[PDB]
């Protein structure tokens, strides 16, 4: 087997090993609820609770592409309310840039619609982002497609004016997939490519639970080691594939550190003797962040 043992140590000394050039990051929600971002596909979300003054006909239309485009206002009060105080990425959005300064990063496939992983550096085609972004938004109108910053959406956001193209006056859509969209290829295409290339999958942040992501650890060639850092073990086969084995007698690859994602980065970070490279970048980003 790859790993000498099945602990964070061990996934240490892999990283630093001749053997591990190519890690894929796999991010959920739980990376980015230290930079107070909420889990809306949390069971324990109370984003329903927070949507009855939207009169809807039901909770799960807020994310339905047929009843936004019908009626878009309560998507974007609900935008204005959920919007990020600061764009200030974490420890473990910081610990992905290091991997990618230092040649380690294949891709970083996301849950995340909050642009911190591009915030904190990583390129559009180190990305890939499973549920889409707000970091675009685009005319929705199929003869049109006008494309707009951030800053335009985040200024209609908050004048509470729903956005309209400037070019024609349909709606503008931030590009996060809807219920009823599909993924984008791309999505598909990368899959495809980076699971025969990858020689150490990092799962941070996510319980594995939806889709894309659910499909997504079977695809690793089988010798591949599987770090997950988390606030609780995920990523098991239900009991009644590829699925999770940490603690089976027939364990040999998959790892789990369990405790909040920051916390998981620092620890690797310390191992690897990245800790004051990795201290030294947060604390210089979040203060110039902080004066912005
Ligand atoms: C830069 C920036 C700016 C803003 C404004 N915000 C943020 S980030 C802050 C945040 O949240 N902003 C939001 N703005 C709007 C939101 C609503 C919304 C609507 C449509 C798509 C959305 O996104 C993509 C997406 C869609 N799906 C599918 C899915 C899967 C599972 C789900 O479970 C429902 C919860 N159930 C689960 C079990 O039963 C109990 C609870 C739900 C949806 N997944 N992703 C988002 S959310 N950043
Ligand atoms: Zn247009």
């Amino acid at each position: 087997r790859l790993l000498d043992e099945l602990t964070l140590e061990g996934v240490a000394r892999y990283m630093q090993s001749e053997r591990c050039r190519r890690v894929i990051c796999l991010v959920g929600a739980g990376i980015s609820t230290s930079a107070g971002i909420p889990d809306f596909r949390s069971p324990s979300t109370g984003l329903y609770d927070n949507l009855e003054k939207y009169h809807l006909p039901y909770p799960e239309a807020i994310f339905e592409i047929s009843y936004f485009k019908k009626h878009p206002e309560p998507f974007f009060a609900l935008a204005k309310e959920l919007y990020p105080g600061q764009f200030k990425p974490t420890i473990c959005h910081y610990f992905m840039r290091l991997l990618k300064d230092k040649g380690l990063l294949l891709r970083c496939y996301t849950q995340n619609i909050d642009t911190l992983e591009r915030i904190a550096g990583l390129e559009q085609e180190d990305l890939v982002e499973a549920h889409g972004t707000f970091y675009t938004s685009h005319c929705v109108s199929a003869s049109c497609r006008h494309e707009y910053p951030l800053s335009w959406m985040k200024e209609k956001i908050f004048s509470e004016v729903t956005p309209k193209c400037e070019d024609c006056q349909s709606l503008v859509k931030p590009d996060i997939v809807f219920f009823g969209e599909s993924l984008p290829a791309r999505f598909f295409s990368c899959m495809q490519s980076d699971f025969l290339k990858v020689d150490l999958l990092l799962v941070m942040g996510t319980s594995l639970q939806v889709q894309p992501f659910a499909s997504l650890i079977s695809k690793a060639p089988l010798s591949t080691p599987r770090l997950l850092i988390n606030k609780e073990k995920a990523g098991q086969s239900d009991p009644f594939g590829g699925g999770m084995d940490f603690d089976s007698k027939k364990a040999y690859r998959d790892v789990a550190w369990l405790g909040e994602c920051d916390q998981g980065c620092l620890a690797l970070a310390e191992l690897l003797g990245w800790k004051k490279e990795l201290e030294d970048l947060v604390r210089r980003e979040h203060a110039s962040i902080d004066a912005q």
